[PDB]
C-alpha cells in the first residue's frame, strides 16, 4: 500500500537552494517514492538564515524505513535537514521518532509548508485544534524564489550604465537587495559594460560587492548563488581564490584562452556558460568539447544563444542545458529601440512567463 508523507526540508548552509533540489531528487530518485507536490520556501532566523519548505510524496515505505532514507540522503547531500512532518492522521510515537514530528507544532517553518500542501491537515492527536491560528501564533517570510524548474537569474552590473550621489553609492546594494525580495533564484554579478577595464580594476569591483554580500550573508531573506560574469581568466583565477565559496557558476562571452579556462573551473568544480561569440549548434559544439576535454562534468555546463523562437529545438539537440538572456534586448522583444526602460522590463516579464513554460533552465533578467 502507498501512504502520503510530509517531508520538511530545510538548510542554512551552501548553495540553499540547491541543497534543497538535491534533497527532493534524492527522494524523486527512490523507486519507491512518487513526489506528489512541494510547497513553496520559507526563509526563517538561525537560533544565517534558514532556508524551509516542504515536500508531499507518496511511498510504500513505513516510517523507520523512510527514516533510515532520511539519514542517508542528509549524509549524501551535514547541511541539511529532512524531518517526517506527517503521514496524514498516523500517530507514532517511539524514541526512534514521532509522526507528527515533536516540534510541527512549535515550528512555524515547519507548519507554514505543511499546511500550504494540505490545508486540510489536522493533528491526529489534538483533532480539534484549528492548525491556522497555531500557526498565526507562532514566529514568517515567504519566499518569492520558487522550487520550478526555470530558476531566475537577476543582473548585477557593476560597471557605469547604472548612480552615486555626494555621499551615496548604494545603487548596486538596493538593486541586489530588488532582486532579492522579487524571486531572483541566482544573480549575475558583472563588472564590465557595453572603454576597456584593466584585470585589476575589474577584479576590485568584483571583490569589494561579493566582500559586501558575505557581510550581509546573515541579513539576506535568502542567499541566492552567484554567478560571475568575467571574459577574462585572470579575474576569474583572483575571484574564485578569494570566494569560490560563494561562487556557483562563471558567466564567460569570450572563448579566448579556453584551455585555462576549462581548467580552472573543472579544478573549482563550478558552472560554466557557453556562450555565442542553424551552424551555431556546432560553434556550441565545439567549444562544448574542448571542456568536456579540459575536465568538467557535462551536467555542469550551459549554452546561450546570446543575442548580441525555436530555442527547445536547439536544447534538445544540443545535449545541454538552456541558458536565456533576453532582459531588455528590442529585437527579442520586438519592440521599438527607443522604448524606455520600463516599457523594456515590461516585454521581458511577458516573455518570461513564456520561457518558463517551456523549462528553459535559466532565464537571465534585470527585472523579475
Ligand atoms: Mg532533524
Amino acid at each position: 500500500h502507498m501512504v502520503q508523507y510530509i517531508i520538511g526540508i530545510g538548510t542554512n548552509s551552501g548553495f540553499t537552494i540547491e541543497n534543497i533540489h538535491l534533497a527532493i531528487t534524492a527522494l524523486e530518485s527512490q523507486q519507491n517514492i512518487r513526489i506528489i507536490r512541494k510547497a513553496s520556501l520559507y526563509s526563517s532566523k538561525a537560533v544565517i538564515r534558514f532556508l524551509n519548505t516542504a515536500v508531499k510524496i507518496s511511498s510504500s515505505l513505513k516510517p523507520d524505513e523512510l527514516l533510515v532514507l532520511l539519514k542517508d540522503i542528509e549524509l549524501k547531500i551535514r547541511v541539511i535537514d529532512l524531518d517526517i512532518l506527517a503521514a496524514e492522521d498516523l500517530i507514532l510515537e517511539t524514541d526512534k521518532l514521532t509522526i507528527p514530528h515533536k516540534e510541527l507544532i512549535n515550528r512555524s517553518f515547519a507548519l507554514a509548508p505543511l499546511l500550504e500542501l494540505s490545508k486540510g491537515w489536522h493533528h491526529p492527536k489534538y483533532v480539534e485544534w484549528d492548525l491556522n491560528i497555531r500557526l498565526k501564533e507562532l514566529g514568517i517570510v515567504k519566499l518569492k524564489q520558487t522550487l520550478a524548474n526555470t530558476i531566475r537569474m537577476g543582473i548585477v552590473n557593476l560597471s557605469n550604465q547604472s548612480s552615486d550621489g555626494n555621499f551615496d553609492d548604494n545603487q548596486r546594494k538596493l538593486n541586489l537587495d530588488e532582486l532579492i525580495q522579487s524571486g531572483a533564484e541566482i544573480i549575475d554579478i558583472g563588472a564590465e559594460s557595453t572603454k576597456p577595464i584593466s584585470i585589476e580594476e575589474e577584479f576590485n569591483k568584483l571583490n569589494e560587492f561579493l566582500e559586501y554580500f558575505k557581510s550581509q550573508l546573515a541579513n539576506l531573506i535568502y542567499k541566492p548563488l552567484v554567478s560571475i560574469d568575467t571574459r577574462k581568466l585572470e579575474v576569474m583565477q583572483k575571484i574564485l581564490a578569494k570566494h569560490h565559496d560563494i561562487i556557483w557558476m562563471i558567466n564567460d562571452v569570450e572563448c579566448n584562452n579556453i584551455e585555462q579556462k576549462a581548467q580552472l573551473i573543472a579544478k573549482y568544480n563550478k558552472k560554466y556558460v557557453i556562450i555565442h561569440n542553424d551552424n551555431v549548434c556546432d560553434y556550441i559544439e565545439q567549444k562544448k568539447q574542448i571542456l568536456l576535454k579540459h575536465g568538467i562534468a557535462q551536467q555542469n555546463i550551459y549554452f546561450d544563444i546570446g543575442f548580441g523562437e525555436n530555442i527547445i529545438e536547439i536544447k534538445r539537440r544540443l545535449e545541454l542545458k538552456a541558458l536565456v538572456g533576453h532582459s531588455r534586448k528590442p529585437s527579442v522583444l520586438g519592440l521599438t529601440k527607443d522604448s524606455n526602460l520600463a516599457t523594456l522590463d515590461r516585454a521581458t516579464r511577458e516573455l518570461s512567463r513564456k520561457l518558463e513554460k517551456l523549462d528553459i533552465d535559466i532565464i537571465r533578467v534585470h527585472k523579475i
